[PDB]
């Protein structure tokens, strides 16, 4: 059975309980914390690519009002984000299962940009999601996993200083 688990969930939960924020910039900003995923139950000898994308958790624009995050009243459809390919991809089941799969190099932007960077809408709430794509084999296969613990609002600067403090304390 293919098992997908979040490394350092206790750390992510500290951020989640304050409402997590991730900086987006024109040129793209790396995430902290970094999404790290424990994977077991792969075929050590089969071939897989690991894909990361961001689901809009709701259709609303958020705003920090009197020290609290609040949704707008005017929802809009949120197009799914573009996918980031883990740079170790493609690779053998054994490679992926030998240490936590770390997305340390993904960069979050607010501008349609060249290559690599994933564009997110500022002040939208997002839920990180991976796809494990079996490649090369005759039977293509995808398994998807969401990480509720890693939800965040995309921001151009931190609103909640409690988040600023946690980011510095644990970097
Ligand atoms: C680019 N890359 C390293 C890939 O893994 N490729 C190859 C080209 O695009 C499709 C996929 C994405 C996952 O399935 C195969």
């Amino acid at each position: 059975e293919l098992r997908v688990g979040l490394e350092e969930s206790e750390l992510w939960l500290r951020f989640k309980e304050l409402t997590n924020e991730m900086i987006v910039t024109k040129n793209g900003r790396r995430m902290f914390p970094v999404l790290k995923v424990n994977v077991s139950g792969l075929d050590p000898n089969a071939m897989y690519s690991f894909l990361l994308d961001f689901v809009a958790a709701d259709n609303h624009r958020w705003k920090y009002v009197n020290g609290e995050w609040v949704p707008g009243g005017k929802p809009e459809p949120q197009a799914p984000s573009c996918v980031y390919i883990h740079p170790d991809s493609p690779n053998f089941g054994a490679h992926w299962m030998k240490a936590p799969v770390s997305f340390s190099k993904v960069k979050l932007t607010n501008k349609l940009n060249g290559g690599g960077q994933i564009m997110l809408n500022s002040l939208h709430k997002y839920e990180p999601r991976i796809h494990i794509v079996r490649v090369g084999g005759p039977q293509r296969m995808i398994t998807s996993h969401c990480f509720p613990e890693t939800q965040f609002i995309a921001v151009t600067a931190y609103q909640n200083e409690e988040i600023t403090a946690l980011k510095i304390k644990y970097n």
